[PDB]
């Protein structure tokens, strides 16, 4: 209907929220929203492990994990 697109939309919304909170310096909100984005993107990989967009989701996760590592340092 499809489950993949709805989940992508969830992950995108959370990333948008994370980036916004990141810019505003609300470090705590950004961390939690980045983790939500990772959570959702990892669910898509679990459900669609051979999706053509699997390396895309994997790059987004890596990027947000990198972002989280930084934001821990400054809270």
């Amino acid at each position: 209907m499809s489950a993949q697109v709805m989940l992508e939309d969830m992950a995108r919304k959370y990333a948008i929220l994370a980036v916004k909170a990141d810019k505003e310096g609300k470090v705590e909100d950004a961390i939690t929203y980045y983790k939500k984005a990772i959570e959702v993107l990892s669910q898509i990989i679990v459900l669609y492990p051979e999706s053509v967009a699997r390396t895309a989701y994997e790059q987004m996760i890596n990027e947000y994990k990198k972002r989280i590592s930084y934001l821990e340092k400054v809270l």
